[PDB]
């Protein structure tokens, strides 16, 4: 059958600043924006999967940078910080919740 949502309160734990990921929060972003198309297969298996974003060099921003994956902007698929800044727009308070670098819903 089609592949279900999991529960919200995942921790996202690959480096020490973990960040909790809320599938109801992101319903309105098809499952395959983030569980991008791999070889025209859309992919569910960890974004950090041997093979996938698994350099943990932050510096990294080829696609196999885990932390390129999830805050730069203009990549391939949205990242988490690229849609959470059009998300945001100027309106600040929205920029410092989704997007600010600590004290944000991400880096709580
Ligand atoms: C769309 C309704 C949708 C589905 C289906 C889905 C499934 C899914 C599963 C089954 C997992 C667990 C994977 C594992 O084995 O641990 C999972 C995890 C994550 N998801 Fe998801 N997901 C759906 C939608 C979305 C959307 C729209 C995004 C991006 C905004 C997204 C993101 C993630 C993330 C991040 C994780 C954790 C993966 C990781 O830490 O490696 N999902 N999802
Ligand atoms: C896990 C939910 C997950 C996220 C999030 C994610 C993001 C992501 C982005 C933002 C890009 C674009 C990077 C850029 O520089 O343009 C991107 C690109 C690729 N990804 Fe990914 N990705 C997630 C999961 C997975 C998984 C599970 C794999 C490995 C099976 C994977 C692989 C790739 C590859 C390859 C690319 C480059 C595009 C292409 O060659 O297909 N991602 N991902
Ligand atoms: C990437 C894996 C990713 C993370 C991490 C993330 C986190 C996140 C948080 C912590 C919130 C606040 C709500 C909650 O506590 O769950 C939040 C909210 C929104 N997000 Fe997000 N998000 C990630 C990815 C993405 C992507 C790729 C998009 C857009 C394509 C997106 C969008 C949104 C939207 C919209 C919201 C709600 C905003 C509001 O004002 O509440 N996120 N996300
Ligand atoms: C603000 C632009 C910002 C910064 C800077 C930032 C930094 C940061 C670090 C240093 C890490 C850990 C890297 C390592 O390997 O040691 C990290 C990890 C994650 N972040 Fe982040 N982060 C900033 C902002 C945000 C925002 C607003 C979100 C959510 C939209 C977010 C998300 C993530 C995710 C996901 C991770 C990985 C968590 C994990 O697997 O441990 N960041 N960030």
């Amino acid at each position: 059958a089609a592949p279900k949502a999991p529960a919200d309160g995942l921790k996202m734990d690959k480096t020490k600043q973990p960040v909790v990921f809320n599938h109801s929060t992101h319903k309105a972003v098809k499952c395959g924006d983030c569980h991008h198309p791999v070889n025209g297969k859309e992919d569910l298996q960890k974004c950090a999967t041997a093979g996938c974003h698994d350099n943990m060099d932050k510096k990294d921003k080829s696609a196999k940078g885990y932390y390129h994956a999830m805050h730069d902007k203009g990549t391939k698929f949205k990242s988490c910080v690229g849609c959470h800044l059009e998300t945001a727009g100027a309106d600040a308070a929205k920029k410092k919740e989704l997007t600010g670098c600590k004290g944000s819903k991400c880096h709580s």
